[PDB]
């Protein structure tokens, strides 16, 4: 089902091209072992020239003339096959790479296309449940993912399995022991991969677990940073953030040790299964003769079959977990479960005017469990009234207006507009002939004519206006620019939500439906704009049947019928003089009421620095970079001189000769590299490790001492702080490691290949490094060209995507409906143009791969035909002909070098630019000293004068200018302003989280720019709005160390003692020691505040301030905790900001700031005996 056939669907035309794109992949598996085939056939007619060289010379001017004609007929077998199977490589390498873009990209638009509209056509169940929105965005990521695995991956896939089974079909056939003889030495090969599945996958996971507690100190302290800030407990988020750290560093060295102890072991294996094929390989000629060393290195070339497998299994990867991703979701991803809504056919009544039956209706959220909401429920409105209803215990009646709109089937019972079932009439029209004005207007990113046009597809601006004017939205848009081509700004938020839902009316109007649907939509507003739109409801009404529910009982007066609740059931009902009359629950109520990144810079060797300071010194990681550089080359050395005795040398000895280099293969590679391995993974392991460490620390570190703007005002984030601490530091760890990476291939290539080179007949170096870095360059523009393409597929996708997720992310286009094609209309014609692009980038994607396999015979070709023949004949031995090998593996080398190990630098790099910058810091005010604190300065005066600032925006219209203050020792520095901040910002300055712009601040009258900066925060009794405590006991939150101080349990006493949360203290289990349990979710706002309160007076401040501390709180709490602050302060200087004023009006100086001027100051009877803004706020807020 779902798994396999299911996934490949459709495509008639496309599963042709498929199989035979599929074939192209079997025949070009199948060209490489073939062209391996041909070496061992090559190597046999270059053999025989060696034998008479060294041995006979009898007769020599017959040789120089007939051994070279036969040599001269090789090169034409060359000629006329590397070529073959080239041109072979290059047709079928472009149509193996046509079968991804051709079939993926007919396969994946179709899914699309299927996915978006399976997507509307769900309808209230993608509001109800699953991930509420977050969900089908992440999901075309996922049908990304099927274009990833139905795409090339799987030609592939048939690829490797053609040189798998292709190359052990050869191996077999030309002889049948060496192949057998590797697959008694290939399952070994599988068995250190064992090693990696317990270890390595095992302790990625065992260190995350491990810094998942340097994590979590990093979570909340950039959370609460402001807090520790304030009382500079920042040192000890130090201590806790390092011994986390110190934890995850020590699973991180046993991960890197054990890795490079894992591939190392791997290379083992290699070398001994190399060298054990050699062994077999040369005991078949010498002694016995039936391999004349032809076959001995196509049999290796089964080798190449064997790599096949591990070529394999990332495509099968590739299929397999876009085939899971896609196949479970599949089913709910594609087709319509739907049937409670569809889009088409049913009933369509023409009649259009009617009344509205509600009959013994039960009904429940499809959230189960939930008791039904409305259990039971009979209520009728006949055509032209207009019904308001009313409620108390919740829901209910949100939910009649929600069936009305048949959002929700009934559980039983129905409902019948006109005579009518709901459940008859066509959806569609239903939706149409309902108008609905909902309690949150949504305006799309468009037009107002747009936003109209929404209403109704097929409209003229005549209609459009009527519309407005009928929604008395004539007015606003008028004097607001380009009119009705007015664009609604920064996405859809701009202009007020008046007018938002005015327009909204507009729209609702143009539907011109029979039945109005008003669900608070008074309700959120101010009261002018209230009673316009309110107004604009009134002209909607009496035309149509309608359903009103709000809070404002002040617009249900005039309502014809209204109706309550209490539980579901309808129990009161009638006019507002009979509901009044009933004294019920109308009645009750209404006398109730009366991650954008990545700047610049680079670090240009600079890491290395910070290495180099954090990594003391290892000359044995670069040493081990040399000795396994050089292994490389011994290999190509003695694998020349192997098959070297065999051509050119004579019959005594060569057994011996054999078992020299088959030993010398064995334990001098294989021995030294298991060496190399476990050296430089122990080197760089801890190298790497304690770089992570120090790295993460000072950056930790650096980050809590710097903050302005950074914290106060940053466009950065908490979660961005974090991700920088973990992922950059495992990248300058692997931009460390790219340091040995480059002198180890730098011995191992350039150096050893020049120097080997120089013992060469010459000749052949260049011809060969005209070549490796050509086809290199190839290799690089190949990863170049399909970036390209994956950035401007993205592009084309990101545009489409943006809009679909406009469209899913608002549900309301449900309530229209008119949106529901319209939208996936749109975005089909917006899907349209990465499409056609697709067969253009399948050209792109098809020639580059083809020309990449082109290189594969054009390698092979100027190495054999010039390296062979030509320069053969003078000066050319058994070495210089495998040399070419020695050569051209190891530019082959410096491939496997950096396509592996340390991340490609680039990310390491940039990483590292970031953690380099942020290590850098600005440090600003940070400690130091600034200061000598004379113990006479307690005294508390706050002087300001003259003081402008402003949040780093520059044109922000600042909140402070010419500003100046006063506040005596000893008492109340009261303060009022219009709301927001300009309040605060006076407090922050205090706190000297910035320094103004002009102007001076004083609190001994020295100026704070003078003071020190952490003496400063010594005494302040800052309480915020939100009280946030560090997680730990209570009673270590109560008392903050400042520096040298203790925790005092006696102090804390005091402390709770004068906030009154000693009652909590008392009880509970364990007293003070109880834990917040988690931030704090096991107590209220008075608590906390009571214990952010403690927190401010266990210092002694001289100066407490209360920024709007009461503001978000309620009842009796407020009075409690006012009463602790005022036992708390009047003894010292306190500035209270706050935005009550009924207890403002015990204060000495109540100061009124105006656009960052103060206008009236005084104390409260004189300025409430005076007239003005002050009047105007206490009359106001009455
Ligand atoms: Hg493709
Ligand atoms: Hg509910
Ligand atoms: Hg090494
Ligand atoms: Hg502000
Ligand atoms: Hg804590
Ligand atoms: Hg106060």
């Amino acid at each position: 089902v779902s798994v396999l056939t299911m996934f490949r669907y459709a495509g008639w035309l496309d599963r042709l091209y498929m199989l035979v794109g599929t074939l192209a992949a079997i025949i070009h598996g199948v060209a490489l072992p073939l062209m391996m085939l041909i070496f061992g056939d090559m190597t046999d007619s270059f053999a025989s020239v060696g034998n008479v060289s060294k041995n006979s010379t009898n007769m020599s001017e017959a040789d120089k003339r007939a051994m070279f004609a036969k040599l001269e007929e090789e090169m034409t077998t060359y000629a006329y096959y590397y070529t073959g199977i080239g041109a072979g490589v290059l047709i079928v390498a472009y149509i193996q790479v046509s079968f991804w873009c051709l079939a993926a990209g007919r396969q994946i638009h179709k899914i699309r296309q299927k996915f978006f509209h399976a997507i509307m056509n769900q309808e209230i169940g993608w509001f109800d449940v699953h991930d509420v929105g977050e969900l089908n965005t992440r999901l075309t990521d996922d049908v990304s993912k099927i274009n990833e695995g139905i795409g090339d991956k799987i030609g592939m896939f048939f690829q490797a399995m053609a040189t798998f089974f292709g190359g052990f079909i050869i191996g077999f056939t030309r002889g049948w022991k060496l192949t057998l003889v590797i697959l008694a030495i290939s399952p070994v090969l599988g068995l250190s991969a064992g090693i990696w599945a317990k270890i390595l996958s095992s302790f990625t996971d065992k260190e995350l677990h491990a810094y998942a507690k340097a994590g979590a100190v990093a979570e909340e302290v950039l959370a609460a940073i402001r807090t520790v800030i304030a009382f500079g407990g920042q040192k000890k988020e130090l201590e806790r953030y390092n011994n986390n750290l110190e934890e995850a560093k020590r699973l991180g060295i046993k991960k890197a040790i054990t890795a490079n102890i894992s591939m190392g072991a791997a290379f083992l294996l290699i070398y001994a299964s190399y060298a054990l094929a050699f062994w077999y390989g040369t005991s078949l000629v010498i002694s016995k003769e039936y391999s004349i060393g032809q076959v001995l290195t196509v049999f290796f070339s089964v080798l190449i079959g064997a790599f096949s497998v591990g070529q394999a299994s990332p495509n099968i990867e590739a299929f397999a977990n876009a085939r899971g991703a896609a196949y479970e979701v599949f089913k709910i991803i594609d087709n319509k479960p739907s049937i409670d809504s569809f889009s088409k056919s049913g009933h369509k009544p023409d009649n259009i005017q009617g009344n509205l039956e509600f009959k013994n209706i039960h009904f429940s959220y499809p959230s189960r469990k939930e008791v039904q909401i409305l259990k039971g429920l009979n209520l009728k409105v006949k055509s032209g009234q207009t019904v308001a209803l009313v409620g108390n215990s919740g829901c209910g009646k949100s939910t009649t207006v929600q069936l009305m709109q048949r959002l929700y089937d009934p559980l039983d019972g129905m409902v019948s507009i006109d005579g009518q079932d709901i459940r008859t009439i066509n959806v569609r029209y239903l939706r149409e002939i309902i108008g609905v004005v909902s309690q949150e207007p949504v305006l799309f990113a468009t037009t107002i004519a747009e936003n109209i046009r929404y209403g109704r597809e097929d409209v003229t601006m005549d209609e459009i206006e009527k519309a407005v004017k009928e929604a008395n939205a004539y007015d606003f848009i008028m004097k607001l620019p380009h009119q009705f081509d007015t664009l609604v700004g920064e996405r859809g938020a701009q202009l007020s939500g008046g007018q938002k839902q005015r327009i909204a009316i507009a729209r609702a109007l143009v539907r011109n439906p029979k039945i109005l649907l008003l669900d608070e939509a008074t309700s959120a507003l101010d009261t002018e704009s209230e009673a316009v739109v309110q107004a604009a409801l009134d002209k909607a009404r009496e035309g149509r049947t309608t359903i009103v529910i709000a809070h404002r009982l002040s617009t249900v007066r005039n309502a014809d019928v209204i109706a309550g609740f209490d539980g579901g059931v309808i129990v009161e009902q009638g006019n507002h003089d009979e509901l009044m009359r009933e004294k019920g629950i109308y009645f009750k109520l209404v006398m109730t009421q009366t991650l954008d990144e990545d700047v610049p810079p680079a670090s240009f060797w600079r890491i290395l620095k910070l290495n180099s300071t954090e990594w003391p010194y290892f000359v044995v990681g670069i040493f081990c970079a040399i000795i396994n550089g050089g292994l490389q080359p011994a290999f190509s050395v003695i694998f020349s001189k192997v098959v070297g005795v065999f051509t050119n040398g004579g019959p005594p000895e060569t057994q011996r000769q054999n078992s020299n280099l088959f030993s010398l293969l064995f334990l001098i590679l294989g021995i030294i590299s298991f060496i190399t391995f476990f050296l430089q993974g122990f080197t760089f392991g801890k190298a790497g490790e304690i770089l992570t460490k120090r790295l993460r620390y000072m950056v930790f570190k650096s980050m809590l001492r710097q903050d302005v703007s950074w914290f106060d005002d940053p466009k950065n984030t908490t979660g961005a702080l974090t991700t920088r601490l973990a992922n950059d530091a495992a990248q300058v760890k692997g931009a460390t490691g790219s340091r040995l990476a480059v002198i180890f291939q730098n011995i191992a290539n350039l150096g050893t290949g020049i120097i080997i080179s120089l013992i060469y007949g010459w000749q052949l170096t260049l011809l060969l490094l005209a070549i490796v870095p050509i086809i290199a360059i190839a290799g690089v523009v190949e990863m170049k060209m399909l970036s390209g393409q994956a950035l401007k597929d993205k592009k084309e996708l990101e545009g489409s995507g943006k809009i679909a997720t406009e469209a899913i992310e608002n549900f309301r286009t449900v309530v229209s409906l008119t949106r529901e094609q319209k939208f996936e209309t749109m975005y089909a014609q917006s899907l349209q143009i990465p499409y056609r692009n697709a067969m253009k980038k399948a050209h792109v994607f098809g020639i580059t791969f083809s020309f990449t396999q082109a290189m594969m015979y054009f390698s092979y070709a100027a190495a054999f035909r010039f390296g062979a023949y030509l320069v053969t004949q003078q000066l050319m031995t058994f070495e210089n002909v495998l040399l070419v090998f020695s050569a051209i593996v190891f530019g082959a080398m410096a491939v496997g070098q950096v396509s592996s190990f340390a991340p490609d630098y680039a990310k390491a790099t940039v990483s590292a630019s970031h953690i380099i910058r942020i290590i850098e810091k600005t440090p600003e005010i940070d400690s130091y000293s600034t200061q000598g604190l004379k113990p006479n300065m307690l005294e508390g005066n706050v002087q300001f004068s003259g003081v402008v600032f402003n949040y780093p925006t520059r044109p922000s219209i600042p909140v402070l200018q010419g500003l100046s203050l006063e506040v005596k020792k000893g008492q109340t520095l009261a303060l009022v302003g219009s709301s927001g901040c300009g309040k605060s910002t006076v407090v922050q300055l205090l706190e000297r989280f910035y320094d103004p712009m002009a102007g001076s601040v004083f609190l001994d009258g020295k100026e704070i720019k003078q003071l020190n900066v952490q003496w400063l925060r010594a005494q302040l009794g800052i309480v915020s709005q939100e009280p946030i405590l560090f997680d730990c006991s209570i009673a270590e939150n109560i008392a903050y160390g400042d520096n040298s101080r203790v925790v005092s349990y006696e102090e804390i006493v005091r402390a709770a003692k004068e906030a009154n949360i000693h009652q909590f203290i008392d009880s509970l289990p364990d007293k003070y020691n109880t834990r917040v349990g988690d931030k704090g979710t096991q107590l209220s706002g008075g608590q906390k505040q009571r214990i952010a309160i403690a927190r401010a007076l266990v210092r002694q401040p001289h100066i407490l301030l209360l920024d709007e501390a009461t503001s978000a709180l309620d009842t009796e709490s407020e009075k409690v905790v006012q009463e602790a602050l005022d036992k708390a302060r009047e003894g010292r200087t306190c500035i209270v900001i706050a935005h009550r004023l009924s207890t403002i009006q015990n204060a000495d100086l109540i100061v009124v700031i105006q656009n960052g001027k103060v206008k009236e100051h005084g104390t409260h009877q004189q300025l409430l005996a005076q007239k003005g803004i002050y009047f105007s706020m206490v009359s106001v807020q009455a």
